[PDB]
């Protein structure tokens, strides 16, 4: 039903910034909860934000412990999903994914991992101290 695919990730200095982008497939895109999670090596993933569908108004989640320092936004027209990273620093290192529901607007529970019915590739990020 949706493809999604993941780029903009590299090999980033601390306090610089990265632009991710997840290009998806689907009719129906406007009306789908998208998503970042990350995934440091030998780390469970971890919800980084998310973004509502349009019909809801698309409202922003963000995980607490990232300090405001990331911002999610869609383009509905071209059907893509970006996560800008500011200030950036070691931790922020992980695999970057993007993920979708076709089911959900919002969710209560719109960290869970489980929630989502489409994931991407994946793109990879390191900064450096
Ligand atoms: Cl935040
Ligand atoms: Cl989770």
């Amino acid at each position: 039903q949706v493809q999604l695919a993941e780029s903009g990730g590299g090999l980033v200095q601390a306090g610089g910034s990265l632009k991710l982008s997840c290009a998806a497939s689907g009719r129906d895109f406007s009306m789908y909860m998208l998503a970042w999670f990350r995934q440091a090596p030998g780390k469970e993933r971890e919800f980084v934000a998310a973004i509502m569908c349009s019909g809801g108004g698309g409202g922003t989640y963000y995980a607490d412990s990232m300090q405001g320092r990331f911002t999610i936004s869609r383009d509905n027209a071209k059907k893509t999903v970006a996560l800008q990273m500011n200030s950036l620093k070691p931790e922020d290192t992980a695999v970057y994914y993007c993920a979708a529901s076709t089911t959900y607007c919002s969710a209560t529970t719109y960290s869970s991992d489980r929630l989502y019915d489409f994931w991407g590739q994946g793109t990879q990020v390191t900064v450096s101290s």
